C-alpha cells in the first residue's frame, strides 16, 4: 500500500564473443552502442523540456508527448535503442529530468554480404537469429549480469547499492571458413550468374582431409548490417536448405559400389543402345542417345542412365544405397545449422528395378549442396569420410573408411578422365593441375558440377550450383564447370598446394 521505496534488479548486457575466420579475420564484432530510457513520472515534471528531447531523439513533438502523457502512471519506458555513444551522451547533455542511458552492444559484420549466410545475424536484443550466430548462441552469448539498485514508489533510480552478479563475456569462435577463399568464391559465383543470366546459385568448398567447410557462398546474398529491405527470399542459405535430386553427380558412388562388387573393372563395356531401356512400363532415357558401347569412364562422360542402370541391376541397389548412405547423401550432417534440410535417401526391403535404376543415376534421392560436397570429399580423401565442420579443426578426427583406398583411387582416375579426355568436361580444367569431377542437371533445374583437386593427391572438394541459367546452352556442363575451374585454381594457389601437372617427372 504505497511503499515509499522498493529494491529492483536490472541485467548488465554481456559482450558477445568474437566470430573470426580460420585465420582470425573478424566476421562479427560486438560494438559499443547506447540505449535511452525514461521515467515518465520524472518526465511529467519537466514538460517544457519535451520538444527539445523529442527533437533530439528524431521523434514528432505531439506524438512523443502523447506517449509520455499516456504512460504517466507507468514508471518504465524505452525512448530509443542502439544508437552511437556520442549520440547517447548528446541527448544526455540536455539534462532532461527522467532521461537515463544504458550501455549496450550491437553486431557489426565487417565482411558483410560476402559471408552473410554462414555467419548469420543477431536480433534487436543481440540474440542469435540465423547461421552461426544462432547455431552457437550459448557459446557466443556470455551471461547477462545483474545490478541491484534502489527506487521510490514512482521509481526514480536513487542509488546503485551494488552489482549483484558480474556479467560474463561470451567466448570467441573461429570458423572453418577462409575469407580469402570465401571472397574468391562469392566473387566468381556472382560474376558467373550475371553472365549466364541466372537467378541464384551456391558454391561450397571443403578441405577433404579435415571436414572443414572452407567456403559457403549463396547468390542472392544480403548485407546483414543493413537488414531494412526485410527481404525474406534472398536470405536463403541455399547450400544447406535447397534440396535437389543430384542426377549424374552421384554416378561415381554407384561406380564405387560396382568396382567393390568384384564384378566390374574400368575397361568393361556396356551396350547402352538405343539410349533407352525398358523396365515394365517405365522407360529409362539418356539425354544424349548417340552411343552403343561405352567403357565405365564413358558412362560417366556421356551421363548414361541406361549404362549405370545395367550396372546397378547386376550388383544390386543395396551395394549402392550402402555407399551413398556412408558418404552422407540424404544424411544428417550433424552441423546443427538452423533450417538445414536432410533431404532423402530412400531405402527398401525389396528394391524394384525402377528404384534401383533411379537411385543409380541420381533421381528419387534428394540432397543438399553441402552433402554432395561432403560425399565428394570422402571420395577425394582416398575413400575416407571426416565429419563436417563449420568450426576450425585443430585435431582432425578419426574418419571412417567407407570406400576402399583402391576403389577410391580408381574412381578418382576415372573422374580425372571425365575432365580431361575427348568428349569430356574440358572447361572444368584447372591450369597447372589435374582435376577430377562430374557434371549433372539437378531437379530442384540447376547446372551442377562436383569435383576435387589435385586429382592425383586431393586436397579440396567443390560443388557449384547454378539455378536456371538463361541461355541457349543450359546443360550441367556449360555453366558450372568454368566456375569450378576458376575458384579451384584460386583456392589451390591460396593454400599453396603443389601443381601435379607439370612436364611429368
Amino acid at each position: 500500500q504505497d511503499p515509499a521505496r522498493s529494491v529492483r534488479h536490472i541485467a548488465i548486457p554481456a559482450h558477445r564473443g568474437l566470430i573470426t575466420d580460420r585465420n582470425g579475420e573478424p566476421l562479427a564484432v560486438s560494438t559499443p552502442v547506447t540505449t535511452l530510457w525514461a521515467n515518465p513520472k520524472e518526465l511529467m515534471t519537466a514538460k517544457e523540456r519535451w520538444p527539445q528531447l523529442a527533437a533530439a531523439l528524431g521523434q514528432d513533438t505531439k506524438l512523443f508527448a502523447d506517449r509520455i502523457e499516456q504512460n504517466a502512471e507507468r514508471e518504465f519506458i524505452y525512448l530509443v535503442r542502439g544508437l552511437t555513444p556520442e549520440q547517447g551522451e548528446g541527448v544526455i547533455a540536455l539534462k532532461v529530468p527522467g532521461v537515463y542511458s544504458i550501455e549496450e552492444f550491437r553486431r557489426f559484420y565487417p565482411a558483410g554480404e560476402v559471408v552473410a549466410h554462414a555467419v548469420g545475424f543477431t536480433d534487436v536484443d543481440d540474440r542469435g537469429r540465423e547461421g552461426i550466430e544462432l547455431a552457437f548462441d550459448e557459446w557466443l552469448a556470455g551471461v547477462p549480469g545483474k545490478r541491484q539498485v534502489l527506487k521510490d514508489r514512482r521509481g526514480r533510480v536513487i542509488k546503485d547499492v551494488q552489482v549483484t552478479k558480474n556479467a560474463k563475456p561470451g567466448k570467441t569462435l573461429a570458423l572453418s571458413i577462409d575469407l580469402r577463399l570465401q571472397y574468391l568464391a562469392h566473387r566468381e559465383l556472382r560474376n558467373a550468374l550475371l553472365e549466364n543470366g541466372a537467378k541464384a546459385g551456391s558454391l561450397v568448398i571443403m578441405d577433404v582431409k579435415t571436414g572443414e567447410i572452407l567456403a559457403m557462398t549463396n547468390q542472392p546474398t544480403y548485407n546483414p548490417n543493413n537488414r531494412r529491405n526485410l527481404q525474406p527470399a534472398a536470405m536463403r542459405n541455399r547450400a544447406m536448405i535447397d534440396v535437389f535430386e543430384p542426377g549424374s553427380t552421384v554416378k561415381p558412388f554407384s561406380m564405387s559400389a560396382a568396382l567393390a562388387s568384384g564384378r566390374w573393372k574400368p575397361s568393361d563395356i556396356v551396350d547402352v543402345y538405343p539410349g533407352t531401356l525398358q523396365i515394365g512400363r517405365y522407360t529409362i532415357r539418356d539425354v544424349s542417345r548417340n552411343s552403343r558401347q561405352l567403357d565405365l569412364t564413358g558412362i560417366l562422360i556421356k551421363s548414361s542412365n541406361v549404362g549405370i542402370s545395367k550396372i546397378a541391376f547386376d550388383i544390386g541397389a543395396e551395394s549402392i544405397y550402402s555407399v551413398m548412405q556412408q558418404v552422407g547423401l540424404g544424411q544428417d550432417t550433424g552441423l546443427g545449422f538452423p533450417g538445414e534440410r536432410v533431404g532423402n535417401l530412400p531405402n527398401h526391403r525389396k528394391w524394384p528395378k525402377a528404384e534401383t535404376a533411379t537411385l543409380a543415376y541420381g533421381y528419387g534421392l534428394s540432397v543438399t549442396a553441402i552433402q554432395l560436397a561432403h560425399a565428394y570429399a570422402a571420395l577425394a580423401n582416398d575413400g575416407k569420410s571426416v565429419p563436417l565442420s563449420m568450426t576450425r579443426v585443430d585435431r582432425v578426427p578419426d574418419g571412417v573408411q567407407v570406400i576402399s583406398p583402391e576403389v577410391a583411387s580408381t574412381v578418382q582416375g576415372m573422374l580425372q578422365q571425365v575432365v580431361e579426355a575427348q568428349g569430356g568436361v574440358f572447361r572444368a580444367q584447372v591450369p597447372g593441375y589435374h582435376a577430377a569431377g562430374k557434371s549433372g542437371t539437378a531437379r530442384k533445374y540447376c547446372s551442377l558440377f562436383a569435383g576435387f583437386a589435385p586429382a592425383t593427391d586431393p586436397r579440396i572438394a567443390m560443388v557449384v550450383v547454378i539455378d536456371e541459367p538463361s541461355k541457349a546452352g543450359y546443360f550441367g556442363g556449360l555453366v558450372s564447370a568454368p566456375v569450378f575451374s576458376k575458384v579451384m585454381a584460386g583456392a589451390l594457389r591460396l593454400m599453396n598446394v603443389p601443381p601435379d601437372n607439370l612436364p611429368t617427372a
